[PDB]
């Protein structure tokens, strides 16, 4: 699923989601997010499952975006855990959970998580 | 905080996170879960807040880890994301997300939640 | 939103979540669920926000059910933890935690995660 | 675990979880939380595997807490779920998610995760 996964996909807030999947199991890319403490792209890194089964299962996959740039610093990052389901209508489930650094006094608090649907089309 | 996380951390299960953070806020190593269906090392990759805040917050970060590696493959990956808290008893507490491949009528049961504390010395 | 959230709601499972909204914040009525160990109706028990905000946020509110019944018995339990948001498509938008009894070595992986989005009409 | 389970719960922030387990799967009682936009106690209701199996196995059971009481409304609600271990330095062991009533644009940051440890003597 490396030429499946490769591509431009966007969620259901309007993040932009671009990826290269390598043949190694590496994911590269930039992640831009329509929400939040952000502005433009932000490096990420993952990896998925480069053998999956072939009993009609999904794909696991991850990555990561830490939300520093040159423009911004939110002192938090993200992290996505999902299967990418592949066919006519392709698509990465994903659930995430977002970190801010805390104080240990605040750190009860420092989790977000969340769920993300990645498609290849905008909605 | 490059040379406070590069190095060897250990979880409460006795899992071994082998990390080098990168001056450009990247992370790379290798994972070896004492639990699970898992053998030996696995390649990681993520992100960590290279210019945390200087107040006393911990520094954000995560890192996912893919199932697959030359002897097994569990059609799964990991995400790990959390915050790295420096000192005397430095750790890296985290929340993960463990997302297995699924078919359809089975993915609402295809992701794991947990929480794993890392310390520089073994339990 | 006592006369909102009262009633039966639909998961995109095809699970139904049958409650009364008490007065006093207490969610009560039954589940039951179209996937997994499971057969017939569950308790379920929760809490919501009977007095929410007039700024146009949601509702929060949370229920569990223990998954044993006069039928089975998965020794699991989920919590979901949500908002409703009323109007002409009413919703109630969860994020949900089953976990499971375990022995100690198996705790790691006692706890499943996910999301269910729950409508007036199935 | 009716006997077990009964009585007065202390986590890790040193919040309290005073809890009645009813032979019919009840739990009824009131939490009060040493963190947070909380003061005093609140209701709280939840279920509990009242026919747990005889292997070893833990408790499963969960509760919820919606913060409104008479002095204080935060709109908001946590539910804890997880498993009750017993024996000496009997535990409840927990994963929670707390939702904040959000508008639909900040819907993506209404839900904190984190995980609670309670047992049956105060840190």
């Amino acid at each position: 699923d490396e030429a499946g996964i490769t591509g431009t996909w966007y969620n259901q807030l309007g993040s932009t989601f671009i990826v290269t999947a390598g043949a190694d199991g590496a994911l590269t890319g930039t992640y831009e997010s329509a929400v939040g403490n952000a502005e433009s792209r932000y490096v990420l890194t993952g990896r998925y499952d480069s053998a999956p089964a072939t009993d009609g299962s999904g794909t696991a996959l991850g990555w990561t975006v830490a939300w520093k740039n040159n423009y911004r610093n939110a002192h938090s990052a993200t992290t996505w855990s999902g299967q990418y389901v592949g066919g006519a209508e392709a698509r990465i489930n994903t659930q995430w959970l977002l970190t801010a650094g805390t104080t240990e006094a605040n750190a009860w608090k420092s989790t977000l998580v969340g769920h993300d649907t990645f498609t290849k089309v905008k909605p």
